């Protein structure tokens, strides 16, 4: 039921592998984009460090990698298995509400922790969460940032709409809070998505949303699952070009969300922290066979719900070649979380085993606050040639792309209209409606 | 020591807020006297009297692990990991929601059955999240219901909110939000959120946004007994007496803690607390308490020193209520009528597992926590005030609250009964009274 990989120094892992369940379940569907991609970003990451000669050299790094199932209370169990007074750190998580349960834990048995989804500006105080990093800024730029967006396109008359828990109010508060205190920006309603929605409450909420026709602007803080389920609702009352959408990084330039839902996302205005597609990963991502990765324990489950078959199913099929692959928005940002806890023990090494190739008898075992000072010194350049830091608080610089939902034929693609550095650079020549 | 260690055939944890939330990151600040102490020693009492009893819990002990929670949910948790290992069979507490949600999360885990004496967030109430958890006070739905109805009775249409950073403020605050979009004519000027770490200068800072909407001069408050002390000890410094229509929840209830010294500023403000009687077995308990008998509260000589204001000065011959004024912390019933719950699951568990035993039988060697909380939603009895004790399939108590109000005569300041809200709103506005407006602000909106 988890990935076990034997090391010198283990790392921990929590991945959204599957969603959350219906109703009463726990586990649900599993996420091809947002579980196995950023899963198996780790584990490429891992692989790339325990390589090379040069970054902890004669030191293998292990693997204890773990499922969320997007609760914060599943994720709750797993995280138990990380403590029991040996895991030096963890990755993780994805989702907020998430990462703060898991964090209220690890900090009483002082495990820092690398985030490389997590946005909620909670998450940033260090005297609740002083073992939480994150290679992502915190959602109080990412507000700002839509309310630019918002004032240079002029619609002074928005809606908002979040997902129940941390990222999504807190998304909401942030927007509507800076809003309040600049003066051309008004909310006509807050709408708010249930966490154990009811049948037919997506279709309430667009009606909701039709009760303030002249109110076409929508910006959403809400998980990749419910913007599909909004879009679905929208797509059967036909509300194609009728709302303005602006989506946070949790739709981004995601394909799970817009998914034979072309048509009603169009000109979608989204959000992004600052990231490349990386090269490296996708020459292993597209490699990857039943037969040769056995280390992932969810991978069959994959197989067969990205080919569309039972192991009907060849067994010969290939990731590209058989199926739509692109590589995941975040891939970057975990991999470069992988390298913060590897690059912090390579520092911790360098001072505690001078001169010394491999682990020395003083680094038998690590100190969770003494590398937690490690992790928030390092400065490197990442598997994109961008530099990553952290701050006091263990933030990363607030640094987004601005993409549109664009349609030229029948091609169907997110098109960067703009930059977001403390100042909003949108290039209203490329934006297409 | 740091913790209440009491040793018995079935052990019983307790989380109290003993000490306060310190300031700026600190773990622990002063001492509570009531919110702490007479609320821990009640726990204790109603051990010692079902210990004595022949007839409840039959030739068994009921032992004790009480600890301090230091108002901080970051800081119970440490506690309440010494609740689990892979023994512990039931847990009392904790008083702030925040509190019981974290130590819900792990409880739940290792299948603790718990119940609460004053956590009141309607989050609570979800068998999927907090399946073990119960409580002997009923959800914040019912009182944000009925301050609503407070609130329409009184004609004060347009209100503030004032909520303290956690569970219990600002759900407390989104409920009355929910119920005044859903029906009715209550409008809301501003919602105002009080930082869980305030800086120095925070509470004038908030009683002077609160003055930016001069129209609201009602505010609904749900904060906790500090938070609440310090926003009348800044609306005082800022000479706001008589402007301000203050409409408390729980934590204002009928305490002494927000208005002691602070009497002029506190006069008019309506607040509410669920059904509860004084238990006159309590108070001879209480008062008898000395330096000497009672040992096993490990925090009672830094009580002694706080309630008497000297250091261990002290004479040693102090007495409650005698050498300092006492009265009975509003909750100590529902501290006492939770302690019974969890005794009268155990004597009910004891009845169908030995049934001829008098005593613990090898099929009561092991306490299962699931089978346990069965008996805890089954339980049917009356409790330390004559009161019916019950459960519904959440857990949760009915919506039964009074209404007080808090008045000056002359020289004698108390909490007048003018109200109750038992489904519906029953308020006796004959009986109020109001405070002279001293500062007037004009509005031009
Ligand atoms: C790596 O470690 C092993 C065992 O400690 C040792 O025998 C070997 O010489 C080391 N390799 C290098 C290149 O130092
Ligand atoms: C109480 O328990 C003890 C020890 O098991 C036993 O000896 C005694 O008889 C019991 N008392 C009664 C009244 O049954
Ligand atoms: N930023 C989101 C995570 C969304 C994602 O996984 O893309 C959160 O903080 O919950
Ligand atoms: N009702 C408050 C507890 C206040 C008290 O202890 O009096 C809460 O749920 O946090």
């Amino acid at each position: 039921h988890s990935i076990r990989v034997d090391g010198d120094i283990i790392l921990g892992g929590l991945f959204p592998v599957h969603a959350k369940g219906e109703r009463g379940v726990p586990c649900g569907e599993l996420k091809k984009e947002k579980g196995i991609h950023r899963l198996e970003a780790m584990l490429y990451a891992i692989d790339q460090i325990n390589k090379d000669p040069d970054l902890l050299s004669n030191i293998t790094l292990g693997v204890r990698i773990l499922d969320t199932c997007s609760r914060d209370t599943y994720a709750l169990e797993q995280s138990l298995t990380f403590v029991q007074a040996k895991i030096s750190g963890v990755i993780g998580a994805a989702a907020s509400s998430v990462s703060i349960m898991v964090a209220n834990i690890l900090r009483l048995f002082k495990i820092p922790q690398i985030s490389y989804a997590s946005t909620a500006p909670e998450l940033s105080d260090n005297t609740r969460y002083d073992f939480f990093s994150r290679v992502v800024p915190p959602d109080s730029y990412q507000a700002q940032a839509m309310v630019d967006i918002v004032t240079a396109l002029g619609w002074n008359y928005v809606s908002t709409l979040a997902s129940e828990g941390n990222y999504g109010e807190s998304g909401v508060e942030a927007f509507t809070q800076i809003s309040r205190e600049i003066g051309g920006v008004s909310i006509a309603q807050s709408q708010k998505i249930p966490r154990e929605p009811r049948p037919g409450e997506f279709e309430k909420i667009i009606k909701r949303l039709l009760e303030t026709p002249n109110a076409r602007a929508v910006i959403m803080f809400a998980n990749e699952d419910d913007i599909r389920r909004i879009l679905e609702a929208a797509k059967k009352l036909q509300q194609s070009g009728h709302f303005l959408w602006i989506g946070s990084d949790s739709w981004g330039s995601k394909i799970a969300p817009v998914y034979q839902q072309e048509e009603i996302a169009e000109g979608a205005v989204t959000i992004l922290p600052k990231r490349a597609s990386i090269d490296g990963f996708d020459r292993y991502f597209r490699s990857r066979t039943l037969a040769n990765n056995r280390r992932n324990v969810w991978f069959a489950e994959f197989w067969e719900e990205n080919f569309g078959c039972k192991l009907k199913c060849t067994g010969l099929e290939r990731i590209a070649r058989d199926s739509s692959y692109e590589q995941e928005g975040k891939v970057q940002f975990v991999i470069d979380a992988v390298y913060s806890m590897a690059y912090a023990l390579h520092n911790m090494h360098k001072d505690l085993c001078p001169g010394y190739i491999g682990l020395c008898p003083r680094m038998s075992t690590i100190d969770g606050k003494e590398l937690l000072g490690y992790i928030r010194a390092v400065n490197f350049n990442g598997s994109a040639g961008t530099p990553v830091t952290f701050n006091e608080n263990g933030d990363a610089p607030g640094r987004y792309d601005i993409f549109q939902y664009q349609i030229t034929n029948k091609s169907t693609e997110y098109k960067v209209i703009g930059h977001w550095t403390n100042q909003l650079h949108l290039k209203v020549e490329d934006m297409q409606w």
